[PDB]
């Protein structure tokens, strides 16, 4: 996605 939570 924008790698907010899955980072």
């Amino acid at each position: 996605r924008a790698x907010r939570f899955f980072c």
